[PDB]
């Protein structure tokens, strides 16, 4: 049996490494409750390192479902709700154009506008952060339209940690990984660790880390491996296995507000419905869905994400491309690792493959 899934995800992660030039990988699986893991490759080319379930991968936007766990927190213990205005947690924002934008249309991207990136003159400093903001001029109007913004849920995950008293980073180090069982996954590597910390590449081979960025923790910042990301998974197809705060806060995050297309949005997971073919989920993960806006069919009322559905992720650094998805109705979990940057349609490509037939 463990040889003939080994047969599965070899047929399918393998041909798609050879055609992306990925030079490792690795790939975690839960079904019924039981870990599976896959390595492939290498984590550096240079010193021949070998990918294994405990090598650190950068998995960048799929740090902001960490974030909204985060958030789902805070809601639970009622130190925010989504229909806050942000300005209400944060002062300095007070008189700003955040004085009539929820905290759900900065997680969901539907503030109005915000962009993808903070401008490249916007350091990693809370008054340039502040300043950014406190000038920011919506291009739409609040809850019409979806525009993929790090600045957007950045906000979303900075005022969550406000609520709760603490920095974002602090929270996550002290509280949310503890919380969760992570011993593997962080924000800062520790220097003990950066030995187990794969090299990205790039255009040309060129070797990528990421650098540090105004609210990066909160949008891209997180590193884990394969197993550690698989144990997040498993958290969240069974959120009972935790204690009661946790568990309501990883529920949180299994509720969808809006469809644009075939993609329900929650809180940073993405959700579709199951079974779905192949061209549509790689139609939910394209570029266009990241780099362009999009109008809203909001929906009457929160829908529990669970059952026959596909929750999702994607997560791209300029050196690494992550993807992580589960089925509640299937109690089936995936991750897959890699330390180069290809196609979102190459990695949902490999998961489909995996998830066909059982
Ligand atoms: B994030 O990784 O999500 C994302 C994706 C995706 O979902 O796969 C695709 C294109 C852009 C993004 C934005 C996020 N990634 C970053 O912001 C990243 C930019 C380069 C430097 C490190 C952070």
């Amino acid at each position: 049996p463990a040889d003939r899934l080994k047969a599965l995800v070899d047929a399918a992660v393998q041909p798609v490494m050879k055609a992306n030039d990925i030079p490792g990988l690795a790939v975690a699986i839960s079904l019924k409750g039981e870990p599976h893991y896959f390595s492939y490759g290498l984590a550096s080319k240079e010193d021949g390192r070998r990918v294994t379930p405990e090598t650190l991968f950068e998995i960048g936007s799929v740090s902001k479902t960490f974030t909204a766990t985060l958030a789902g927190y805070a809601l639970t213990q009622d130190k925010m709700r989504l229909d806050d205005r942000a300005s209400q947690h944060w002062p300095a924002l007070q008189g700003s154009r955040f004085d009539g934008i929820s905290l759900l249309d900065l997680a969901t991207y539907t503030a109005g506008g915000l962009p993808l990136q903070f401008p490249d003159s916007v350091q990693k400093d809370q008054a340039q952060i502040r300043d950014y903001y406190r000038q920011w001029q919506p291009t739409y109007a609040p809850g019409s339209q979806r525009l993929y913004s790090n600045p957007s849920i950045g906000l979303f995950g900075y005022l969550a940690a406000r609520s709760l008293g603490q920095p974002f980073e602090r929270l996550m180090e002290q509280q949310v990984f503890p919380a969760l069982g992570l011993e593997q996954t962080h924000l800062d590597v520790p220097e003990a660790a950066l030995a187990q910390y794969a090299q990205g590449y790039g255009k040309d081979d060129r070797p990528l880390r990421v650098g540090p960025g105004p609210l990066d923790a909160e949008g891209y910042g997180v590193k884990t491996s394969a197993a550690d990301l698989l144990r997040f998974v498993d958290a969240n197809l069974h959120p009972e296995r935790l204690d009661r705060p946790w568990a309501q806060a990883l529920d949180a995050t299994h509720r969808g507000y809006y469809k644009v297309g075939d993609m329900t949005q929650g809180l940073g997971w993405e959700a579709y419905d199951w079974p779905i073919s192949l061209k549509r989920l790689q139609a939910g993960n394209s570029t266009p869905m990241a780099l362009q806006p999009h109008r809203i069919a909001r929906l009457p009322a929160p829908q529990a994400l669970e059952g026959q559905r596909l929750l999702n992720k994607t997560g791209s650094t300029n050196g690494f491309g992550a993807y992580v998805a589960f089925v509640p109705g299937r109690d089936l979990g995936l991750v897959i690792l890699a330390n180069r940057n290809y196609p979102n349609a190459e990695r949902v490509k490999i998961a489909y493959a995996i998830l066909s037939g059982l």
